């Protein structure tokens, strides 16, 4: 299909501006935003999946997957989790999504340390310290493949997915990395980030590296 | 859009149907027989940008890149090479893909050794000793990109692309692997499997290695 606009929640455009411009200096703390959004999400599907099985089978591994694509510089992290129908896309990152909003922003104003963001239920946009431009790529059993896109700007979209890898169930945000912020595809950073943050997951995190054959 | 069946030329469903079937001992020199495929149709899309410089601007790097997906017992092969429109996809795999598909079979009926397939222009075929079915994905600057699918029975379907990964520009030769084969999965294998093989290929060759971070 064609593409459909939304309007951000005017907090939501309020907050990402602010974080797409701060000059902050701990932006490694995206990732473990990320890593813990896709822990709850694979936390939901398993527990979800306690009284309905078989909504393990359209992808019966629970995995975190983190895929540096140094030529497009973007990074993609999935996971096999719950996954967004499109209503929820458009109501989780946008047209509500409020709630703390409002208070972490406040909280920033009075020197919070922006890595306070996850206890806000916000962290999500933490995203926006090192990319400039994101698509959650998303499937519930629900429903069909989706694609949410923001530039941090007042609008997102949400279109109809048939450009991208089937994924049986779950999310991949793909992160189209700011030209000062490209160390974030290297294996080593990585691993360091994940080790300093995330120490206690789950669910495996897998990493993909590419490496020449000599 | 639906998938289009089409019945493979009669010499070819033969040469399929010995080769899945076959109890020869050196199974290996398929991936010799698709790294040839891949580097022919990188020289074509370098050899056509001599004249015409904006071919390669749908994929400005020319690789060749494996990667083994062991949860659905599939090997990928891509290359960044010229890709077939969705005619030359059916022609080329199948309809005529004619010429020594006969030569090659008497010769084997006489002794010779299946890995001669490649002198005979057929070795594309040699997929089938490590797979019982196989998607060629193609995207040529020309078209659109199509799925070309095959289980060596006598026919074969093409299918508009919208479930799939953008290929720039190329092709992706997805094997599913046969239970016995899945060594062919295996990171160690592969590069053992190039070495031997592949030795003079004027392509990086880059492996897509999946490794849990702890
Ligand atoms: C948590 N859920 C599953 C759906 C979440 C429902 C609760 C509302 C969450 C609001 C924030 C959005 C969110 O966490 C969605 C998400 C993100 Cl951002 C992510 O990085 C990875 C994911 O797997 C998901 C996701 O699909
Ligand atoms: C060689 N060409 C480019 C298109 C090839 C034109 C000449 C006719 C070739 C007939 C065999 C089919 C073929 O080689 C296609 C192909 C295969 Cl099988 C492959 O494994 C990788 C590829 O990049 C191609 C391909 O697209």
């Amino acid at each position: 299909m064609a593409s459909e606009t939304f309007e951000f929640q005017a907090e939501i455009t309020q907050l990402m501006s602010l974080i797409i411009n701060t000059v902050y200096s701990n932006k490694e703390i995206f990732l473990r935003e990320l890593i813990s959004n896709a822990s709850d999400a694979l936390d939901k599907i398993r527990y979800k999946s306690l009284s309905d099985p078989k909504q393990l089978e359209t992808e019966p591994d629970l995995f975190i997957r983190i895929t540096p694509k140094p030529e497009q510089k973007v990074l993609e992290i999935r996971d096999s989790g719950i996954g967004m129908t499109k209503a929820e896309l458009i109501n989780n990152l946008g047209t509500i999504a409020k709630s703390g909003t409002k208070a972490f922003m406040e909280a920033l104003s009075a020197g919070a340390d922006v890595s306070m963001i996850g206890q806000f239920g916000v962290g999500f946009y933490s995203l926006f310290l090192v990319a400039d431009r994101v698509q959650v790529i998303s499937k519930s059993n629900d429903d069909e493949q989706y694609i949410w896109e923001s530039n941090a700007g007042g609008s997102f979209t949400v279109t109809l997915d048939e450009v991208n890898e089937r994924i049986g169930r779950g999310t991949i945000l793909r992160l189209f990395l700011k030209d000062d912020q490209l160390e974030y595809l290297e294996e080593k950073r990585i691993k360091e980030v994940i080790k300093r943050h995330s120490e206690f997951v789950a669910y495996p995190i897998q990493l993909v590296v590419t490496k020449e054959v000599e």
